[PDB]
RNA sequence: CAUGGUUGUCGUCAGCUCGUGUCGUGAGAUGUUGGGUUAAGUCCCGCAACGAGCGCAACCCUUAAGCUUAGUUGCCAUCA
């Protein structure tokens, strides 16, 4: 779980935003504001960030999944490589819009990535034209493009862990819908009316997420 | 102007919608708009939509170069 605030702000966590881009519901993760800028105080990360990650230890051992959702340029790689690496799914392009809530059309093309891939490993490229064919090919990376990271994915994840729920907010109007309770990183600027377990930390330096999204991987791999 | 069948027309113009999701108190909207391009809702990219049907194109004929199979009634190079 627990953090030590020099690694944590060592990795930029405490920044934020201008003054005039500030949201007045995160003013009590507030701390000072030096040079235009906001300054979290880490000391409500730190319990923050455990709360979150033995949240996330009982969930993984419990069967669940967990989205990993992120797709501001900082966040697309260090949820690609950490959400593989606990074996969860992860969407880094765009949000889809309308997976959750209309999955059941969204399912059938997340199984035609494999009515595709089973006409290539067996012959068939032959049979059909090269007017039929250079389609089957390009098909297969846009849906590849967004669902490949997901095809994995039968029923609702249990949890989710949103990047940038400001950027996100396609989504989080998706799992507050369905009930699917939202563990997110808020910058300043953001709102948590709508999330469930917030830690109060940066959001664009990539090492600042990375090391954060460096947990919450960790704690599914060991309560698993 | 009680019908069924057949037929012109706008017009070969690029349209006309549907499931499921979302938005809206509702009628409705979205998708179908937007940056581009195309004869073409034709294509890419983006995007609360994700896909699909009828159209569009192509599969059909007849035209413009050849190549194997064939030589009457067609053709007449090399010969009377």
């Amino acid at each position: 779980a627990v953090i030590s605030m020099k690694q944590l702000l060592e990795a930029g966590v405490h920044f934020g935003h201008q003054t005039r881009r500030w949201n007045p519901k995160m003013k009590k993760y507030i701390f000072t504001e030096r040079n235009g800028i906001y300054i979290i105080d880490l000391q409500k990360t730190v319990k923050k960030v455990d709360e979150a990650y033995n949240f996330l230890k009982q969930v993984s051992e419990d069967g669940g999944q967990v989205l990993f959702v992120g797709t501001k340029k900082q966040a697309q790689e260090s949820v690609k490589s950490e959400a593989e690496r606990a074996g969860q799914f992860y969407i880094n392009q765009r949000w889809l819009g309308g997976l959750l809530t209309n999955y059941k059309t969204i399912s059938k093309r997340i199984k035609r990535i494999s009515e595709i891939e089973k006409m290539e490993e067996d012959g068939l490229f032959e049979v059909l034209p090269k007017k039929e064919v250079v389609e089957l090919k390009k098909e297969y990376d846009r849906l590849i493009k967004f669902l490949g990271g997901i095809r994995d994915m039968k029923s609702m994840p249990q949890a989710l862990f949103v990047v940038d729920p400001r950027k996100e907010r396609n989504a989080i109007a998706e799992a507050r819908k369905l009930n699917i309770p939202i563990v997110g990183i808020v910058d300043t600027n953001c709102d948590p009316d709508e999330i469930d377990y917030v830690i109060p930390a940066n959001d664009d330096a990539i090492r600042a997420v990375k090391l954060l999204t460096a947990k919450m991987a960790d704690a599914i791999l060991e309560g698993q």
